[PDB]
């Protein structure tokens, strides 16, 4: 949550800055009023013309940077769930292969993994459910990425799950509390 919270920070800094940016020009733009008070006409037509364009170009800039910290952000918090994912399945798979199987164990375990896997599709599923509410044809451009990234999350977290299946004696103990978790 260290990362989620570097995230939020970014985001705001970037607004502040933009609303700041954006400050600054609306408060030139009155100054370039005053003093063409006395210009003509298409000297005044065209003032209004060359701010509507550099606020045009902080808005595009803006955009950009907001972009590129998502990309970025995406890119750090997949590599450190992956991480995350690959131990706790470790220490799942170990927990099941001990004797004699200790169910409480497994069942800790098994919630770290599953955590884990619920994590990184809800992280996946919000932030392209954010572009599609904001840029619905945007989202149609990565949908097949994003899909099947799901898949793939929920047909491995399913494989690991049915390996329970091999400690039947484990999985009957612990049953309901995995339900409770998958619910
Ligand atoms: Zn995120």
């Amino acid at each position: 949550e260290n990362e989620h919270a570097h995230f939020q920070k970014a985001k705001e800094r970037l607004e502040a800055k933009h609303r700041e940016r954006m400050s600054q020009v609306m408060r030139e733009w009155e100054e370039a009023e005053r003093q063409a008070k006395n210009l003509p006409k298409a000297d005044k037509k065209a003032v209004i013309q060359h701010f509507q364009e550099k606020v045009e170009s902080l808005e595009q800039e803006a955009a950009n940077e907001r972009q590129q910290l998502v990309e970025t952000h995406m890119a750090r918090v997949e590599a450190m769930l992956n991480d995350r994912r690959r131990l706790a399945l470790e220490n799942y798979i170990t927990a099941l292969q001990a004797v004699p199987p200790r169910p409480r164990h497994v069942f800790n375990m098994l919630k770290k993994y599953v955590r884990a896997e619920q994590k990184d599709r809800q992280h996946t599923l919000k932030h392209f459910e954010h572009v599609r509410m904001v840029d619905p044809k945007k989202a149609a451009q990565i949908r097949s990425q994003v899909m099947t990234h799901l898949r793939v999350i929920y047909e491995r977290m399913n494989q690991s799950l049915s390996l329970l299946y091999n400690v039947p004696a484990v999985a009957e103990e612990i049953q309901d509390e995995v339900d409770e978790l998958l619910q």
